[PDB]
């Protein structure tokens, strides 16, 4: 999966760059807890500097420009170009809820390699508009993927678990840690997953410093094997104790517009235990969240 080659850690999936921590939706069980985050747009110069350092010892297939909703970013193309210019990835992908996609310029389509549109019931996108986006993508040689979500799985609780057996099983079947390789860059540090950096400070008792679970991005000679150890380590993070990994219980997707988004239910009551047993046998088991999907790939 994640392997060394030509003096770099290779991620066959993506390095995740959260353009905006905030969002324009309030999805229940949002894995980045974006409904709880204030306006915070990444600085392209800062992102370029950090990723240029990491790029000397790390390379991923794509850089996933995301966040909450990256189309909220005032200069998403400047961020794309900064990420591309680091050489940290072969391609640059933007993942978006689509609601703001009408605002995107031609300048945006010219700078993007791939586009992923999550389509949720509460913010449904008209097939005529998705058709137009398919035409636009083909026009600019952009790969397009449109996911129609039926469900989400719970992701965390402020009321974490004390049983190491549960934490271990949650971490062991976590697709973010082991399969999707949701490597996340934030404020100069690298994380195994978005939950480990964005959840702890949202635990209303204050949580803890997320840097306990991350790795400071540096480029001394000793960094390469440090990165190698960090990204293949097989022990649960501290954030796993409050996390449901990929085995939280399934619920019909919906927004929670009213205040009180935080989850306080006992973690163990939120675990999908039959699905955990399934993911123990096969960590790639479909999570049941996408009901229909459409892809218009551009063949390399
Ligand atoms: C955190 S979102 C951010 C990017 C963009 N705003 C979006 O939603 O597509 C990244 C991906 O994770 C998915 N996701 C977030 N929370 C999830 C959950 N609790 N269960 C299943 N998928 C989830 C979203 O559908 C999306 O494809
Ligand atoms: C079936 N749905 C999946 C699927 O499309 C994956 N395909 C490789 C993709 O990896 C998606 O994104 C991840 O979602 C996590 C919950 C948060 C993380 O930040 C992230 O990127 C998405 O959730
Ligand atoms: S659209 Fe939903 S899943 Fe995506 S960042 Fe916003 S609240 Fe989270
Ligand atoms: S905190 Fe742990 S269980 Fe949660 S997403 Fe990260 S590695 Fe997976």
């Amino acid at each position: 999966s994640v392997r060394l080659a030509d003096g770099k850690v290779r991620n066959p999936e993506g390095i995740e760059v959260n353009a905006s921590l905030q969002c324009n939706m309030r999805c229940q069980s949002c894995a980045h807890l974006s409904p709880l985050y204030r306006r915070e747009n990444a600085d392209p110069a800062e992102i370029h500097d950090t990723l240029s350092v990491l790029a000397r010892s790390y390379h991923a297939s794509y850089a996933k420009i995301m966040g909450g909703e990256p189309l909220l970013h005032p200069d998403v193309v400047g961020l794309i170009e900064a990420v591309r210019a680091t050489g940290i990835s072969d391609t640059v992908l933007v993942a978006t809820n689509g609601t703001l996609l009408h605002r995107a310029t031609e300048r945006f389509w010219q700078a993007v390699d791939s586009l992923e549109i999550s389509v949720y019931p509460s913010r449904m996108i008209a097939p005529e508009e998705i058709e137009r986006y398919r035409v636009l993508a083909r026009e600019h040689g952009v790969s397009l993927l449109v996911n129609y979500y039926g469900h989400f799985r719970a992701v965390y609780s402020e009321s974490g678990t004390d049983a190491p057996d549960l934490v271990r099983d949650v971490f062991d079947t976590c697709k973010l840690a082991h399969f999707w390789n949701s490597h996340t860059v934030y404020d100069g540090w690298l994380y195994r997953c978005p939950q480990s950096v964005f959840m702890p400070r949202q635990l209303r008792d204050g949580g803890w410093d997320p840097r306990v679970d991350g790795l400071r991005i540096e480029d001394d000679p000793a960094f390469l094997e440090r990165l190698h150890r960090f990204l293949t380590a097989d022990d649960p993070l501290r954030a796993c104790r409050n996390c449901l990994g990929s085995v939280g219980k399934l619920h019909p997707h919906q927004e929670l517009p009213r205040a009180g988004w935080q989850v306080t239910e006992q973690l163990a009551a939120l675990v999908d235990y039959p699905f955990l047993k399934v993911c123990k046998d096969d960590i790639t088991a479909d999570d049941g969240c996408v009901e229909r999907s459409l892809s218009a790939p551009v063949g390399g």
